[PDB]
C-alpha cells in the first residue's frame, strides 16, 4: 500500500500515536515520510546482513524475526514479514516499544536528519482528523 498524507494520519491518530512518549502525531507522520515515502511494503537491506521493514523501517537485528540476519533479537516479537502488511497494526505495536527505551524517535535516522526541531505541525496541517 502507499498511505495518502492524511489516510496516514488518521490512522496513527486511531492507534494513539499523537503524543505518545511526548511525541506529537506530526513527528510520526514526517518520520514515516522521510523513512518509506508512506510506502507500507518498503524494504532496505544494509550491507552489515540485516534489513529495515516496513511503513517506518524497523531494523531485523533488534526489533524482527527474518530468519535471515545472524546473532538476532526479536525485541517486538515478531515476524518481520508483519511489518510488511497493508495494515499499520504490527509496525505501530512495534515502534511503542521502540520510543519507551530512552533513545526516543533518535532510533530513526530519516526522522532525525529531516524531522527532528522542525515544525512537524505542518504534517497533519489540512487533515481532519
Amino acid at each position: 500500500k502507499v498511505f495518502g498524507r492524511c489516510e496516514l494520519a488518521a490512522a496513527m491518530k486511531r492507534h494513539g500515536l499523537d503524543n505518545y512518549r511526548g511525541y506529537s502525531l506530526g513527528n510520526w507522520v514526517c518520520a514515516a515520510k522521510f523513512e518509506s515515502n508512506f510506502n507500507t511494503q518498503a524494504t532496505n537491506r544494509n550491507t552489515d546482513g540485516s534489513t529495515d521493514y516496513g511503513i517506518l523501517q524497523i531494523n531485523s537485528r533488534w526489533w524482527c524475526n527474518d530468519g535471515r540476519t545472524p546473532g538476532s533479537r526479536n525485541l517486538c516479537n515478531i515476524p518481520c514479514s508483519a511489518l510488511l502488511s497493508s495494515d499499520i497494526t504490527a509496525s505501530v505495536n512495534c515502534a511503542k516499544k521502540i520510543v519507551s527505551d530512552g533513545n526516543g524517535m533518535n532510533a530513526w535516522v530519516a526522522w532525525r536528519n529531516r524531522c527532528k526541531g522542525t515544525d512537524v505541525q505542518a504534517w497533519i496541517r489540512g487533515c481532519r482528523l
